[PDB]
């Protein structure tokens, strides 16, 4: 006997036990009587239409690939629940929060960013870790990164940051000049760089790892009274780190690392457990915060912003099938419950365009109904129908046109948003210059001690030594800016490297 | 209280009664707390992104399209049942007519040929008589015309015939050139052509028609013996033909004249049916038959292939969802259960690629799993995993590859198809000058009283006038071979337009 | 010799004159030896596989069809081009108007709203006319309507309207139930239900019609001042409609009218134009004017806003295949060059989401790589990669991040948009009860003489007389508000139909 | 200065030079203002839909990937010319080998089999060697490996063998048991295993590699007599592999290593060559060959059928965008000119439908228009028309049917096929138990030396030893019936494996 991901087949056949072997079917079911051998003229002649058999299960394969996920392609997925532990209703009304114990069933699915559906697990990649809650008032989806804060601070770049964090478009290959010299140029990068090239920029599989939203949400509570939060979900396996070198080997050896991790785990019962907070900031805070609190390169400081525990989150089931609850589960950060609500973070505001309009693209437009997707713990009414793969009944005769005086589902007034004023014109306003340096600074010098200082530098030095010098350059510049050491020690280590290359 | 095709709404807000109106939702099951008002910044001001109720709403609006059937686009659809009557398990060991009584539920798919989604219903067309039967040994899709033959008999030239029948390619107007140039040139076309403009070209509704399968097919028997067959179902309710005139006015006042008819008719009580025939020819008949009986421009006579009672098609129920069980039904004729099997009939031949290949254009690769293609009276389990909108549960973590040592899906011996020797060289054989008069001039002669001749040649004559002379006169010579008087007649009428014609 | 329309075929002939025929080949260039028969196993035998010819043509021909636009399917096209005739340089610095005498090229689709592709040209509806300009500040769509105003004034409830004017979900029926339960519960409707069901509902083909953008839109001047305008485009060819008696006559024996009327108009060299023109109104206007100015259910009266002459549009060219050009053309709002702008009505904020994403489903992702909607007098440098059916070179090796220090394309500060300051809290702000009554009682009493006034109401009660009572009643309660004639004359036609349905 | 890959983005800044910055552009081709800052309601408020350069830029971002191929997803590709070099007009009348010294464009792929698009280069697995002849008669498609055999002889097998080579449906990690569960129980595949765990399993790029048509194909000469053959295209390198330790640190370091090499040889003008061979063998030979000679798991002994030079291959030119000329590249070995056809190798057969249908899914249906798969040395003319993303004309107003009086194009008989007679039942025939071992010992005995048969059974019992034991023992059958030793000595390395494994 292995760990139980080798012992995959062998587990389902014992399951099944003394049952007889199904009968092979034709997609619509007819009974086929050989899937060995194709109809031929003869033992050495060629091939004839009427063998349907092996047209319907050819042009099947033909058709097995879907798009794979533009960016966070590489994935593993888990199911469990989140459970309430404490009274957060005096911030929301939302149901996920309603009393303490009530659980409500969850998918997770972890993944790197730049990695193609083929990739290492253990490279150095912020990490996804996105949490969809089936909830009563529908699905909320939490599509959490690793890290509490993003390079970009406007959404319009994300498709230059990612072009950059990807291939060169005509040699295919990664292109240090272009990662470089996109955060070179775009210095409110250097907060999620230096946590990047930290230690937790590998961690040691997705079970020893945090999950944060990054963006600032709002609260609504049931008197209508508004706060903002961030969430948190801090692992209670707590956290741990491959070195360079580990990780280098596992690259290799085991690709798929993070995929078996979990599922063994899972099976094996060591159900991974993480502990979910919020901060909450008040809208007079958000006045008076030393910088724009819903700028996506910044923290709030936990003393002045402490966690208020909320619940746990708990994966105890692995998936079925991975294409089935994995490969085609889509999360949209506009998927919130009332009492859950966007911030004016201008990236999150992004966010709510671009998931579902990439979901009918990879998946389709009734990808919603795709069992993973589906709000099973919500009744679903609307005026919405038709699309290709129409599943279920397509809510059957009901009126498909609203206002109507046929009785077809009708608004909720308590569902309606929180109402706020905003001054100023309606124009593009530039952020590049806020403030780029100072929690970058506090991160270098009150969080890293000095053996993690160094790996930092030595971590950023050997990325950093294949661009081109006028790149490196600009680089230490901006390193420099953050604190003289970091700078300094960075640009020794490539005057040691950029000496070595002939 | 009007028709009940008129009281749809009326009778959906009725059953509802007392129930409260269903709150109104997202795809994603969250409550909407108004969908009459966009969100903008004050009354004059612009709209928002974070307004996510209206983007799910608009981008679903924005597919509800799909693409129309590339032929028979114009439909109207029924379900039932088809019952047993007679004993053919002699002929056939197919599980659909195992014993008398046996009921299997039926999908039947009502269409015209040439005219797209919007266009009318009572016009001179084929019609389509498709019927989905959803047995145990998966469904079979009879996929048939209201009609006995077809105006061609080899599949290359199909998709030319309908772009013949369908719009110019620059003037995307009907166009009679293409039209006449395509049957003058292609006089295998005679016999359609004589039926086509003949009386029954213009039924009153579905449900005063005939279906055949046109095709011969083969049946096997539980011993292996091998007899073909065609199918034909003969109209309960009588057959009846729309004048031209009468026809003319249904098309302006009624263009879903056809739709309404049968539903109505389902909706109170007046059940249509159809007795369910099979023509039966043994292989040493099939070697002796005077013509090529797999030539799907000829029938069998009566006289030497009596009609055999099989069961009888009763429709009973309404589309509950037009789109749900209409739009998206597919009808592949190569889903045959064992005991049925297709002839070497070069057009059904044909037919076993196309229909599978166009579903998953029209509808996606996994289009057998909408609710009305779906074998639900079968166990459909294979070795087919994954493609876009994979729906359930993928069949699981069950192994995806065969042979293998897991105990996974097995073929069943007894589901082998029956056997033939074919004499002669792979090659393309010439068909065009066959003996494509005979049974048309039977039809013309001894089926056809006097009156029915006379608006046979005023209905060719009134189409056929619209093309040119060089292709009128091509056209005139070919029904002039089939008989001196249809020719004749033929070519006075035209003489009589082409003088009034400037 | 008959209409230019019917002698497409023959015309093309005659242009090739002494040109041998074209070899046939297959998709991939490869030259067919015979595609009139199939490969088969002797005469009798079935067909192979290694029929790769047939197999090719088949595969192509089921995948023909491409979804039908949501609205606006059925249309007819022609292009030609602008001809600026005065200087509008004081309002706009669109290159589009730069100076007298610039020609610039135009496409155009006219089209109706609710028939699918197959549907009568000659049906009361709103007429589409998309104008396409291809500038050299990139292309300029301006998609208007045969009417200055629309039924509804906020885009969620598009989807509502465009369902209630289309067939029943369950009967597939056209539903006066459904277009009057909801016109009757949204009475901003009755502008243009008047309009509709006066004479111009019905024009006499294309080319006697007016269009209008509809929507206010914004003018920015090289100094950067700002005004709003409305654009109308005036029929040259004069106004003319058909009676309901000849419409109906014309949708049975020319369902096409509207496609042919216009080919055989160009063809014969009678170039349809239109003289196009703005009315101009300041920022200042806009705060005084009575209504809200950008309601698109309002006019702007041409006494208060006198119509200031641009241009001339003029069409001289059938497309050359209906499908290329036509079938496949895309108009995006949102296309608008530098001097053009978006005002805020919130109907065209909604346009500005809605059309590219509906492109990207009925298309393709790259859609406007497609000729007709190629901006083919700009050059396209941007760092938009990949997508299907990339076309061209992809931009070659260009870097494809931005911003870089690589020299591949800069943004342009003299195309950025003007700046408003907005006063109001984000919310939705409800309008249903605006002023929906004052601008149709003008049209009534004051643009309406009394035989105009009474076939408005024979058209009115000969459409509502088959919804149910209560919507009737609801129907005449909302026309007696615009005037006690118009309610009252309505209810007399309508107790008359009642009266004479059993 | 790097390598010329590392000097991509410098290069094409270099070629620039002098020239201004082209204009940053929309899809469309209107001007942007800005594209490093998103339009919102004053500097801390919510996003506005009217930002239409920001919706353009993500929408179009969220479109960017398209399905990988189903298998040979990683890709290389690189473009240059085939030669002729000796007269082969005897044996075909191809126009690609017409005349000594002919020059014919040719675009290549090399490629691994299983890995997804993100994997490693240097990992053990049959190779693709693709190659596309731009010829006048069209594109010719020679769909190579790098060995001259495959694992199956049978088509329906195809999705199941690669299913086994894939991931677990479940666990979604690289599965032994399934590798090996389906080549133990298919022992034909010991021929190909044999190879693939040799030496040129993992070979040092893709220069120093062979390419193989594997199958027969048919050579037809301008008289209309036939002969079989196999292509074969040995390296002008010569044959360089990796051992599986440098193969294993490079999978970590270069995971791109074989598009680096190539990319790099082609631009410092190293131009990698192949000699194009052919073998033939007459039909009489065919008759009287040991084995079945269109048996994919054979070789034809080189003794018997010496290899005949024909011509050599040359890649001189990097592709320009990887994208453009690599990702969307589409090879169907049906795509073949006059002069080469399909033998009845059962496996070409199935390759004849599968190539053009996954095309037309991972592409579309008019993926023959884009550039790289556009024959565009012939004139393409048939009676295709539609279809989304069609792109040039769609050949204008041509007369879209056949046959035709209207000289559109015509059939070429001398471009008709070569016609055969077959002789047997039309059934399924097993081939199973051929004879799987006789070719696999001559190449374990007089092909391997002593060090490489050492070193053959060290690499399978590595990957062979993470199987069940039950799977290793008919594993060790199989290899024990082609020669003792090649059995025993796996059988000794398991034994060492399976007592460290606790």
């Amino acid at each position: 006997s292995r760990d139980p991901a080798s012992d995959q087949m062998q587990h389902w056949k014992e399951q099944r036990a003394a049952q007889k072997a199904d009968v092979l079917t034709t997609g619509a079911g007819n009974p086929v009587g050989d899937k060995l051998n194709v109809i031929t003229v003869g033992p050495r002649g060629p091939l004839l239409v009427q063998d349907v058999v092996f047209t319907d299960e050819m042009a099947h394969f033909d058709r097995e690939r879907i798009p794979e996920r533009v960016v966070h392609a590489k994935g593993a997925g888990a199911f469990g629940y989140f459970e309430v532990t404490h009274d957060i209703t005096k911030y929301s009304k939302a149901k996920v929060f309603e009393h303490i114990g009530k659980k409500t069933p969850i998918a997770v699915r972890f993944s790197t960013v730049a990695g193609e559906s083929g990739s290492a697990d253990t490279v150095r990649d912020p990490r996804g870790f996105a949490v969809k809650f089936y909830t009563e008032d529908g699905n909320w989806d939490l599509v959490g990164n690793n890290t509490p804060i993003f390079f970009i601070r406007d959404p319009i770049l994300f498709p230059s940051f990612i072009h950059s964090q990807k291939r060169n478009p005509q040699t295919h290959l990664k292109d240090p000049d272009m990662v470089w010299d996109f955060w070179s140029l775009r210095p409110e990068s250097l907060h999620q760089v230096s946590f990047l090239f930290s230690d937790r920029g590998i961690p040691d599989g997705h079970r020893h790892m945090n999950g944060y939203g990054s963006h600032t949400f709002k609260l609504v509570n049931a008197n209508g009274e508004a706060v903002y939060c961030k969430f948190h979900y801090k692992t209670d396996q707590g956290i741990k780190n491959l070195s360079v070198e580990d990780a280098a080997r596992l690259s290799q050896e085991d690709p798929d690392y993070g995929i078996r991790d979990l599922f063994n785990a899972i099976a094996t019962g060591k159900y991974p457990s993480w502990t979910f907070y919020i901060q909450v900031m008040t809208f007079n805070q958000a006045e008076t915060f030393p910088f724009n609190p819903f700028d996506l390169t910044k923290v709030w400081p936990h003393k002045d912003y402490p966690l208020i525990p909320v619940g746990k989150l708990v994966l105890n089931r692995n998936p079925v099938n991975y294409f089935a609850e994995v490969e085609q589960i889509a999360f949209d950060p506009s998927n919130m419950p009332p009492g859950i609500e966007a911030s004016p973070d201008k990236m999150l505001q992004g966010r709510l365009f671009a998931y579902p309009d990439t979901h009918r693209h990879r998946l389709g437009p009734n990808y919603l109904h795709i069992p993973v997707n589906c709000p099973y713990r919500a009744r679903v009414a609307n005026y919405q129908r038709d699309g290709p793969m129409c599943m279920q009944d397509n809510q059957g005769g009901a009126p498909n046109y609203y206002p109507n005086s046929f009785g077809a589902p009708e608004q909720q007034p308590s569902a309606l948003e929180h109402s706020i004023q905003y001054s100023g014109e309606v124009r593009r306003f530039n952020t590049a210059n806020d403030d780029n340096v100072t929690q970058v600074r506090a991160f270098y010098v009150n969080v890293l001690n000095e053996e993690q200082r160094k790996r930092l530098c030595e971590n950023i030095a050997g990325h950093l030594k294949d661009a081109q010098i006028f790149i490196q350059k600009k680089a230490v510049k901006n390193f420099t800016e953050v604190h003289p050491d970091y700078g300094s020690h960075i640009q020794a280590l490539l005057d040691k490297y950029n000496a070595e290359k002939p």
